[PDB]
């Protein structure tokens, strides 16, 4: 019963942790990989609320914080609201950060609409929702 719901969560987070793993070996989202310096960017933590990176997020991950993909991907959406928040303006290295931030999103979306059994999906949610 529970051993069933216990397997559930587990496919979920292996898949989660390879969505990730794909995500954190792309080039384009190094910056990502890895939460802020505050020697380099003291400010960061007084202007972002919610700090989120792919280390927090694969350390959340082993904590069974995601038990849905909407969970998981809420986070993946942080990543990317947090760079159009912090990096806001017309200058390129801005647009660069926006245009990678928001493309890790893309492609975090794109392989669970690919590859996320839908049916999958709903089981997750399905069993939180009568925790």
């Amino acid at each position: 019963g529970p051993l069933q719901e216990e397997d559930t969560f587990r496919e979920l987070r292996i898949f989660l942790r390879n969505v990730t793993h794909r995500l954190a070996i792309d080039k384009r989202f190094r910056v990502f990989t890895k939460p802020v310096d505050p020697d380099e960017v003291p400010d960061y933590v007084t202007v972002i609320k919610q700090p989120m990176d792919l280390s927090s997020v694969i350390s959340k991950i082993d904590l069974h914080k995601y038990l849905t993909v909407k969970d998981y991907l809420r986070d993946i959406d942080l990543i990317c609201s947090n760079a159009l928040e912090y990096n806001p303006d017309r200058d390129p290295g801005d647009r660069l950060i926006r245009h990678r931030a928001c493309a890790l999103r893309d492609t975090a979306y794109a392989i669970i609409k690919e590859e996320l059994d839908e049916d999958f999906e709903q089981l997750c949610e399905e069993i939180q929702e009568s925790r």
